[PDB]
């Protein structure tokens, strides 16, 4: 298995070295680094010529003079005042002229603010700006390891660096500590091996899987809810398509895993009741450990009276918009079938923007999913707007950690979905690829598996005023059994009357509900996972097809640490998806973790007419290729009728499970040490 | 101001210094130190014959060879497997023959068994063994660092140690941090100043005081729930009352600190409502942030029904008891006025060894408070025996930190004192001293004030391999302002007819009730705090006595830390106090913070005559010198009688406070770089 690679110039290699330069050892400065000469004196008033937007750089100049985050301090885009400053920054290197005036504004962040509010600032920079397109990131746990690792192992690299190496490297191997090289090893538990306080722990290995944490993440920065969509043009117009698709996918792939652990349809609850599943964040900021919520939480208290009754009223005005048939407010009138209606959904639940035709957010514009994420948070009220003491919800790489936030997104798809019922379904008609068959599809066998997998995770640490003398150490390793799959083939037999140009797509769906019946497609549309995107030419006769899930456009290769990147540019390549496709879901886990009996599930291949690509969103993702609605034919429901179409073909499918079951028992020390 | 010191002969300072030698570094094991060769190679079997009791060894030889609890996890009393090893390991420790078989045995379970499991019977046993009588124990904030002090500072004292000394000291003194001398010292700040999750954190300079949890830790290893206290003689069969006497004692303490603060009576709850107020911990152990209970905490779940049960039987029993009364059960038959009626209620509340007439008690003989912890603590039930996520209510070093440790005990005290009006209550005769009479009393200005303190804390990090070849650092320290009071003095004017020796008691008491509104003795005998126990003989006609605070024989001085203990020592010396008086309440908390104004209380000095001290506590606490109840003549109702007796005096006093009203303020850095 060979990762595919992408050929860069000369001067994407220097950006790229410089962009990584500003990405080392985060939480302390270097003074002994070239950065920091430059970020400590450079004075962005005197070239506020090299900014494109003079306005922009006055409000963080007249912000930032007032003080901003201290350093230290845990930042969170969902807290106003530090939100506002993050955005300022934002704005200070998205308007930056050039790459050079860029990368003193980063310089200067770096010195001069806190650590988290520029990391944040900056990732989102570097993919908004053309000229830095392209430019790798750096995978988040291995910038945020604080949040992408429990406690348990931070504190071991802790002991680790105080001791300045391991004092008895015989006994620390009973600890998941080893040392390989000139790295320190350490295996890391997810929590569900420490801490087992309710039944929704035993899905920890997923939850917790650093590659799904930094998948939300990048979902963010990729395009955050309080910019505008401007900028990618005709995402503009579908954002709330692709806000419906992020997270139906996403909740649906979690249902999957869910299934095959028993766990049944994501839990629902009211504002109003205990909420009955608790969690605890086995993680802790410089000043505090992350809030925790128990099990039946009594949400219902004075603290949240106030916030309650809005997020009811955010949910009656939806009902009731839904009910007489139009949305109401923010300057227009829109009936339900209005082309602009799914946006203004989208918009509407997610109080992005777009939803005020603004190109940022504003404080008084309050946000369900803000509130909501306070009040399932748990966390008492902040003690100023500087302090809080954070919680799951607090963080995009840490959200998929909390049950509750499953639950909720779970809420407001539930209302999407809801929507989707008084728009036009699609036709037996539409959906039939006139003279195109699927006469049959054979699926490889289905396998999963835990596999061992490493990341640096060095920035967890402090270094000696000696060491930032010489090179970063890339001395820390982090090392977590991490689901993953065989890779299979999937064959495809279609029959043929003319030559037309097709669009095939694979989606996977459950086959049976959680209480072991029969699926059914007037009520289970949106449970349909979309696996594979491709053009096909299809000839007169018989087409054989065959694609592999190495293949499927919906998923990418892991990330590489920052250190085999350096390596890479040497030769004037970049690792492929990481370039392009950094917001595309792992690969390793498009299957939910198997039974060792075999799980039930389906798979699903539906091939229509290529056509028009006119409004399609590639300057987003590079999968989206089409004009029909993301999801299609699974975007909305369907004219019910028990006589499928030709086009489309359903298969009974096995996911199997080999190895040890549980991720734990690779991190047993009798295990690890052979 | 001097400290008292006492003489100690050679072989005291070499037994000293042994002991001492098992407390430094103590997370960390020393391949160089001596304790460690004796230590690792040690034959407990061989040496069977070196200890008075052969059962006991062979029974922690039989349970050691099935395991104990490892290195590193979080021990805890309150939890069977640990407390049985921790018992068995206790009872190889006080068998041992001799110091040198104890101190083999030590080194042996520094090196073999978990840390916080061996200082736990460690400290037991240099209290407890006769031949270690008279040896000063450390304090224990400078054993457990980590559960005297909030992660923010541990934290800061990590990253010292990682980057292995300041890089930016003039930076550093932002964060607290500052360089004096060889040390460096930490400012920290008590939890109020950091998050506010409720009224009760306005209280947190007291309940967090690093002495009042120490003084608990000293009360419960003096002598432990699960032991007997056949060793201390007469104290066995007024082990109940030393019951009722320390926590009403330590409850009025908390109260006259809530009463200047505005807050109010200890709480009621019910286990069957939410309990309102919540509790934070902003502490950690290696694997885990410790448990939180949220504000309103929906206490009445499925995890607890049947403990709530076992709860509530316990209280049922006990009211049923009063009403017919007769105490049944535990192999006898009590009426309430039975002469060891006091005593069976106390060890009934605690469930101790004494209650069962056995040495130490068994895992089946379940205890209201263990249980109460358990679910007030609102931890999710332990991983396994070996593994648990700890709440304040673990630890006697941090119990009085959580406002329900107070509720529980206030809860439970008021049953105890609900017992008290079954008996006979002090006659006025009996309580009338014939011939002596207090003319006068008059009290110096009451004042209250913040003062910096600090402690070595550097057994919170760990040291290098090349750092344990030189001498122990002792390099950290934190600096926090503690309470503290300037000295008074008290004048008594005694009139008298004859001449006897006469014993005289101080106390405080509250001059209003929560609502603002007099104190009345009949509800509010409990609510005195004895101060000051002396005897003295009076002589007919005027007599004069003149008390200074710092004479007060309940209080003590603060601790030194263990490298001033070592100076003191080559004079072949130890502080007084820190020997024979380490359990009594750190003096410079004797009176509650004041307000500027001054807040109203009221000192009462009785005075009667000196007789008998058959049945003296003396080997307990020295200053139960009496055969009189404890907290005489405030420790049951008195007959009700409108004249006071003339040998006891009421004087209103005011208590102002001076400075800084607030902690925090004298951590800000401002103030401090001055
Ligand atoms: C415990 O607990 C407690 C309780 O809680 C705590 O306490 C706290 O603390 C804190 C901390 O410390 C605090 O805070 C702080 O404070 C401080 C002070 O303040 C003050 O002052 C200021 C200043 O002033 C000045 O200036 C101005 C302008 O701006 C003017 O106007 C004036 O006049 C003056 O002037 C003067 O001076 C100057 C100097 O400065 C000079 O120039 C001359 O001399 C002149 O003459 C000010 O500003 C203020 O003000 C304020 O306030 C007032 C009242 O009082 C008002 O009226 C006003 O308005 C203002 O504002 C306010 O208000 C508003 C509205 O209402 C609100 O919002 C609020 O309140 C505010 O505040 C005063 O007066 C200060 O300074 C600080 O600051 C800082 O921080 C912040 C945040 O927090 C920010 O924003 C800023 O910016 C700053 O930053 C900085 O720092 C930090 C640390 O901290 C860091 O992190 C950062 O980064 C930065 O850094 C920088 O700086 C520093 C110094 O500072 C240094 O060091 C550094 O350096 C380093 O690094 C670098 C890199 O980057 C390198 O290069 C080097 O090398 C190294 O070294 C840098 O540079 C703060 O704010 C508080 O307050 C307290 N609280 C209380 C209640 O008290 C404690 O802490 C604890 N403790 C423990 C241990 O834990
Ligand atoms: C993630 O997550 C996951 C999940 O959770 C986890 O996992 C986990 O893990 C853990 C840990 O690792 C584990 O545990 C462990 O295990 C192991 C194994 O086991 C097994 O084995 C054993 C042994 O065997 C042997 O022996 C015996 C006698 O005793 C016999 O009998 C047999 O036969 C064998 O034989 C052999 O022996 C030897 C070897 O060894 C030789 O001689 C020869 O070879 C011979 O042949 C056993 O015992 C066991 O048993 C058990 O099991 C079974 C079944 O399987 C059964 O049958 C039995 O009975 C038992 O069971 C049970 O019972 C009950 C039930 O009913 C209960 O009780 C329980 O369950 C039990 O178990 C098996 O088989 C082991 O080994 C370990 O141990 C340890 O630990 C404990 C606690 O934990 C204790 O107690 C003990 O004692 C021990 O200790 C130790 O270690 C530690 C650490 O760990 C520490 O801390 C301490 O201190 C100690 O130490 C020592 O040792 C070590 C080693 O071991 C070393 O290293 C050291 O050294 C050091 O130090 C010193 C000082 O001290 C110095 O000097 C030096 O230099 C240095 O080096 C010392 O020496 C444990 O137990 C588990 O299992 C798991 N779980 C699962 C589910 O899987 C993971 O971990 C995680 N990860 C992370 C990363 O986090
Ligand atoms: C008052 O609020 C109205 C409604 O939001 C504003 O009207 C909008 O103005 C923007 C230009 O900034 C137009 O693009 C929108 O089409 C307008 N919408 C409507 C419904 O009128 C108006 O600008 C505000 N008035 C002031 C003085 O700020
Ligand atoms: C039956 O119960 C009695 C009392 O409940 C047990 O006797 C006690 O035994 C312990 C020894 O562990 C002694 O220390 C106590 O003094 C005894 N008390 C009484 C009242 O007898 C007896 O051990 C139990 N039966 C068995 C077989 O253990």
């Amino acid at each position: 298995h060979v990762l595919k690679t992408k050929d860069v110039d000369t001067v994407f290699v220097e950006r790229q070295k410089k962009v990584l330069s500003l990405f080392q050892d985060v939480d302390q400065l270097n003074t002994n680094d070239e950065y920091y000469k430059i970020g400590k004196d450079y004075d962005i008033e005197a070239n506020i010529d090299n900014y494109t937007n003079k306005k922009a750089v006055e409000d963080f100049l007249k912000m930032y003079r007032c003080g901003f985050l201290p350093k230290y301090n845990e930042f969170s885009v969902f807290h106003d005042k530090l939100r506002d400053e993050a955005i300022a920054l934002f704005h200070l290197f998205y308007y930056a002229k050039d790459f050079d005036t860029f990368y003193k504004s980063a310089a200067f962040a770096r010195v001069h603010l806190n650590q988290g509010q520029f990391l944040y600032a900056y990732y989102i920079a570097i993919i908004q700006r053309k000229d830095t397109y392209g430019i790798v990131l750096p995978a988040p746990y291995e910038i945020y390891p604080e949040l992408f690792v429990n406690i348990d192992t931070t504190y071991k690299m802790f002991r680790t660096k105080m001791q300045n190496g391991l004092i008895n490297p015989e006994a620390a191997v009973e600890y998941g500590i080893v040392k390989e090289d000139n790295h320190y090893v350490y295996y890391s538990n997810y929590s569900n091996a420490i801490t087992y306080y309710n039944e929704e722990q035993r899905l920890a290995y997923f939850t917790e899987d650093i590659g799904l944490n930094a998948y939300y993440f990048f979902f963010h920065i990729h395009l955050p809810f309080w910019w505008t969509a401007e900028k990618y043009g005709n995402l503009k117009e579908r954002r709330g398509e692709m806000y419906h698709y992020f997270y139906d996918q996403l909740l649906t792939r979690y249902y999957f895993e869910r299934l095959t652990n028993g766990l049944g349809t994501i839990p629902e609850f009211s504002w109003y009741s205990p909420v009955k599943t608790g969690h605890y964040p086995l993680l802790t900021s410089y000043y505090t450990p992350f809030s925790q919520r128990p099990n039946f939480y009594n949400v219902h208290s004075e603290e949240n009276y106030e916030k309650i009754r809005f997020l009811d009223a955010y949910e009656n005005y939806f009902v009731q918009a839904l009910q007489k048939g139009v949305f109401e407010g923010f300057g227009q009138t829109i009936y339900l079938n209005d082309s602009k209606a799914n946006s203004f959904v989208g918009n509407y639940w997610q109080d992005n923007a777009d939803l005020y035709g603004e190109e940022v957010t504003k404080d008084y514009q309050r946000s369900y999913e803000i509130v909501a994420r306070q009040v399932l948070g748990a966390a008492p009220k902040p003690f100023d707007k500087y302090t809080f003491m954070p919680s799951a919800l607090d963080f995009y790489q840490t959200s998929l950690r909390d049950p509750t936030f499953y639950q909720l997104y779970n809420r407001i798809i539930g209302y999407f979905n809801q929507f989707k019922q008084y728009l036009e379904p699609h036709s037996q008609e539409k959906l039939h690829f006139v003279g195109v068959k699927v006469n049959n599809v054979v699926v490889d066998k289905l396998v999963t598996f835990f596999e061992y997998y490493d990341f640096d995770a060095t920035n967890t640490v402090f270094l000696t005023e000696e060491e930032l003398k010489t090179k970063y150490p890339h001395n820390l390793k982090v090392r977590q059994p991490r689901l993953n799959h065989q890779p299979f083939n999937i064959n495809i037999d279609i029959k043929a009357d003319v030559a037309t140009d097709a669009v095939v797509k694979i989606f996977m769906g459950p086959k049976y509900n959680e209480n072991g019946f029969p699926i059914t497609l007037e009520n289970d549309w949106m449970k349909f996972f979309e696996m594979d995107w491709f053009t096909h030419k299809i000839t007169p006769g018989q087409n054989t097809i065959v694609r592999n899930s190495n293949e499927f456009v919906i998923f990418k290769e892991d990330s590489l640490p920052s250190t085999e990147l350096y390596k890479l540019l040497e030769k004037g390549k970049v690792p492929f998806d990481m370039s392009e496709d950094f917001g595309y879901l792992p690969k390793r886990l498009m299957l939910p973790r198997g039974t060792k009996g075999g799980f039930p599930f389906q798979f699903v291949v539906f091939v229509y007419p290529f056509e028009s690509t006119t409004k399609n969103l590639t300057p987003y993702e590079k999968f989206m290729i089409d004009n029909k609605p993301l999801g299609y034919p699974f975007d909305r429901p369907v004219d019910t009728s028990c006589f499928k179409q030709p086009n489309i073909f359903f298969r009974d499918v096995s996911v199997y499970h080999e190895g040890e079951y549980h991720a734990y028992e690779y991190n047993v020390p009798a295990y690890f040490s052979h």
